[PDB]
């Protein structure tokens, strides 16, 4: 009922409640603005350029924009209006100063923030397009930049532009991917439709929400298509010159650009030189519209992008159909990944089982790898959404997966396409934050998109809603309004159990070559019983334990381990290995020994019965007995507290990494410390399960199966510090290996460990404060660092990617 008018009223801030007809920047795509819409709000003009001629002209409404003497007071001139008309430079022409302090108009009560966001601007455009954007490259060397951002999985739009506006995973905020079914609405969502319109689908709290619940007025962050990106950026300016109760300070501008011609011509197409173009010039519209409001040294800028571009084509489609037979039975939702379910639920027939068997290692080139989505990569935190489908397929860079080839051809078109694993070069994105709450001519390692919104919120004094970023690990980026943030207090504090059992107290039907068994070396043993070399082999303090629960701390020679007496291991060992270390072997006579601890019950400890009655199941070492630094110390190795149930085809990775990769990196490093231990997260929900959340136990036992292992590999920055004595900043690397009964992860697993261990490893790489969350653990409790810098370690991921 289209009836009313836009007089007065183009690019209002609240929509109205049809129907009653809309003049707001989104009324197109609703098909819902007034009829006379276009003719008042989308004035185009005599174009969007002052011109010498235009210069003190006679006020002309039907113009797009204004060269006339009161455009300054009506805030409507054209952005180059001061530069054609009053001898003024565009900004980009202008020197960098620093900007020390806001300098705001008066009446503005805080730094505006305006969030320019670009649609498939890869990383590599920043060096490589730098010739042809000198807007972008002087906000970039004058600000803070980083030399790229990672992107959310999956590196699509929808999934990244959410996450930037609520610091969540796609998992917790629900837009799992471009398109998606949900089997509880029984409703699907697609990028282009009218069911993306529903609210149901949009979980978290959104910047703008935050905002405006906070008391801070928003603009209205989305545009229609149709809307050029000149009149974007006018409504904009027009916006930031209402007065002080009625104007917002956030606003966002968003282009579909380099996107739309990077799918049609790839990443590096010659084609793309002229889009990078015309996304500078819009920077460079901006940036002179603000220095006409005199805001230029006000207005905080962020420039990012949501995900990068690679190359990928037709011809480099894997198709189901050369697999499974089947392939009726399935629906697939296709291209740079795969997600797999039942065309029918009536059909009782459909096996996921046989469907991943089908998909698994079947061609020796294949270029996707099939997962259950509970056993994809922990650091994608891709799992714990109806929306997901059980079936994942992870497809190598540069090809896609389709179902049928009629799929491709009959429902080449395409040179680029994203989606794939967001640890890939392709993918990466960019950041700069330019204005006076970022710092000057500063540039920080790369981060992930999901810490902005919790630095958005501190650029406009708010409280940002639960999210996953890890707040505080952005400090950096600013001069001022860093969050201070604090160390979580501890909640369970350890016991220091002594010696309290004799041996034939237990009965676990454990046996040990130990009875071939001095104050010199006695006296000795004792220290190290206490905590003598606890300090090199506890660096960084111990773990808090920030659940409630009952552990104790264990000294040895060569580890230190918080044994829980619930889940009957460690939650945690640590210990160093020098530069300078042996690896020995597992002596003969000690290959099946397993001692008991005196120090702990026999009904808090393991049993070795279980492990032999329980035909699946082995078991393996934290401490490894190969990096024991004596004969003597090897003993202490073999303690049932430092034993922990592994499967045999796990037992083989386990083994590989202590006896061989352990030492490599002490190697290549200057020394190692090394924290290992389990993992349990049977929901797949990347948080820690309690004991009635556990599926699995060893056969008759109360030992609880681990779903992972985890090992945090700490080093100094400075490699020519040793491990145990780095005076400034660290270095780490994690992993998250799942704890699986087979290992047809690995194609090559028939090989030799030296051919396929280290390269699981590498994906299963993961980030401090995933283990954090999925241990109840908190790390690097005493460093002599600043603890914003421990938090920026203990999100840093290790990709193994070459360097961009
Ligand atoms: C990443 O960061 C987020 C945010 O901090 C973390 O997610 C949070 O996790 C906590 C702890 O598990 C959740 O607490 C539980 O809350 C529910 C009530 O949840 C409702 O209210 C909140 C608050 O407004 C909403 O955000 C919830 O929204 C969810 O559901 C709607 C659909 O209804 C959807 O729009 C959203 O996308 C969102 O979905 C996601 O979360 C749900 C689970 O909550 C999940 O099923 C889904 O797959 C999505 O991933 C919602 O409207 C409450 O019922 C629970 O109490 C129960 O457990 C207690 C034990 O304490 C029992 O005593 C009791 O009997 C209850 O059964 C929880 O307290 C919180 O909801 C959740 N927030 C969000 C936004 O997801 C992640 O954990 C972080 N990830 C990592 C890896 O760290
Ligand atoms: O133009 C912009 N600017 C961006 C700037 C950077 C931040 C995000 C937006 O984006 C281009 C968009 C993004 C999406 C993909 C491509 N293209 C169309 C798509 C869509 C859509 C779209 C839409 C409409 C706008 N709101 C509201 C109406 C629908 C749905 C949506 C979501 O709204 C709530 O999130 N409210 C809820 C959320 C949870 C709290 C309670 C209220
Ligand atoms: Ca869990
Ligand atoms: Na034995
Ligand atoms: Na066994
Ligand atoms: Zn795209």
């Amino acid at each position: 009922a289209t009836s009313g008018s836009c007089k007065g009223r183009c690019f209002e801030l609240q929509e109205v409640g049809p129907p009653d007809c809309r003049c707001d920047n989104l009324c197109k795509s609703y098909s819902s603005c007034c009829h006379d819409f276009d003719e008042l709000c989308l004035k185009t003009a005599r174009g969007w350029e002052c011109t010498k001629d235009r210069c003190g002209e006679v006020r002309n409404e039907e113009n797009a924009c204004h060269c006339s003497e009161d455009c300054l007071s009506r805030g409507d001139c054209c952005t180059n209006y001061q530069v054609v008309c009053k001898g003024e430079s565009h900004w980009v022409d202008d020197d960098c100063e620093e900007i020390k302090v806001p300098e705001c108009p008066a009446g503005f009560v805080r730094p505006p923030l305006i969030i320019f966001s670009v649609d498939g601007f890869r990383a590599s455009y920043m060096k490589k397009g730098s010739k042809v954007m000198p807007n972008i490259e002087k906000l970039r060397s004058c600000g803070t930049h980083a030399p790229y951002m990672r992107p959310v999985y999956p590196t699509k739009t929808f999934p990244n532009l959410y996450t930037l506006a609520t610091g969540l995973y796609p998992e917790s905020h629900g837009i799992v991917g471009n398109s998606m079914y949900d089997p509880v609405f029984d409703a699907s969502f697609h990028l282009r439709g009218r069911e993306k319109f529903n609210h149901r689908w949009w979980g978290g709290q959104p910047l703008w929400i935050t905002a405006t619940k906070q008391g801070v007025r928003a603009g209205t962050f989305f545009w229609s298509v149709s809307i050029p990106h000149e009149r974007r950026i006018l409504t904009i300016l027009q916006w930031l010159s209402l007065p002080d109760n009625e104007r917002p300070s956030v606003y966002a501008f968003y282009s579909e650009q380099p996107d739309f011609s990077g799918h049609k011509y790839g990443p590096f197409g010659p084609e793309m030189t002229n889009p990078l173009r015309e996304i500078d010039k819009t920077v460079g519209q901006l940036m002179d519209g603000l220095k006409q409001l005199r805001l230029h040294r006000c207005v905080n800028v962020i420039f990012v992008g949501d995900h990068g571009m690679e190359d990928v084509t037709c011809d480099r489609t894997e198709f189901l159909s050369n697999y499974l037979t089947n392939v009726d039975d399935i629906t697939l939702v296709p291209g740079t990944l795969g997600r797999i379910r039942a065309k029918s639920i009536n059909n009782s027939k459909y096996d996921p089982k046989t469907i991943i068997a089908a998909l698994t290692c079947k061609k020796p080139d294949q270029h996707f790898k099939p997962y259950m989505k509970q056993h994809l990569p922990k650091r994608l935190h891709y799992a714990n959404n109806r929306r997901i489908e059980d079936i994942h397929l992870l497809v190598d860079r540069r090809w896609h997966v389709a179902r049928k080839p009629l799929d491709v051809y009959k429902k080449c078109f395409f040179q680029g396409d994203h989606g794939f694993d967001n640890k890939v070069n392709s993918m990466q994105t960019v950041f700069v934050g330019y204005g006076p709450t970022f710092k000057y001519r500063t540039k920080v390692p790369p981060f992930e998109n999901i810490e902005l919104y919790n630095v958005m919120c501190d650029l406009l004094g708010l409280k940002p809603a639960p999210n996953n970023g890890t707040h505080g690990s952005l400090n950096h980026l600013l001069r001022t309004n860093t969050f201070r943030p604090t160390m979580p207090d501890e909640v369970s504090r350890p016991n220091y159990p002594g010696i309290m059992y004799l041996q034939s107290e237990f009965d676990l039907g454990c046996t040990c070559d130990d009875k071939v068994e001095n104050k010199l070396e006695e006296l000795n043993k004792r220290l190290h019983t206490k905590g003598s070399t606890k300090e090199r082999h506890l660096l960084y303090g111990r773990p808090a334990v920030l659940y409630r629960t009952s552990y104790d701390i264990l000294y040895h020679t060569d580890f230190e381990s918080g044994y829980s007496e619930i889940f009957l291991m460690p939650l945690w060992t640590s210990y160093t290995i020098s530069k300078q270390a042996e690896v020995s072997s597992i002596p003969e006579h000690l290959t099946n020994c397993v001692r008991p601890d005196v120090r702990v019950s026999p009904g808090f400890s393991q049993n070795c019965l279980a492990y032999k009655n329980d035909k699946q199941m082995s078991y393996g070492f934290l401490f490894p007995p190969y990096l024991s630094s004596s004969p003597e110390a090897k003993y202490d190795a073999f303690l049932v507290t430092n034993m922990v149930p592994m499967y045999p085809a796990f037992k083989r990775v386990w083994a590989y990494f202590q006896r061989v990769l352990v030492k490599k990196y002490a190697s290549e490093r200057n020394g190692v410390n090394v924290i290992s231990g389990p993992i349990f997260d049977y929901n797949y929900d990347g948080l820690r399960d309690t004991e009635d959340e556990i599926k699995q136990y060893v056969e008759g036992s109360s030992i609880p199966v681990p779903t992972h292992y985890y090992s945090i590999i700490t080093s100094c920055l400075d490699f020519t510090q040793p491990a145990d004595k780095c005076d400034g900043p660290l270095s780490v690397s994690s992993f998250i290996l799942p704890h699986r009964p087979d290992n047809d992860e690995s194609c090559n697993s028939s090989e030799d460990e030296s051919k396929w261990v280290e390269e699981l490893m590498k994906m299963h790489t993961a980030r401090v404060r995933d283990i954090e969350h999925l241990t109840g653990l908190d790390f690097y409790r005493k460093t002599s660092r600043s603890y914003s810098e421990i938090l920026t370690l203990k999100t840093y991921l290790h990709t193994y990617e070459s360097e961009i």
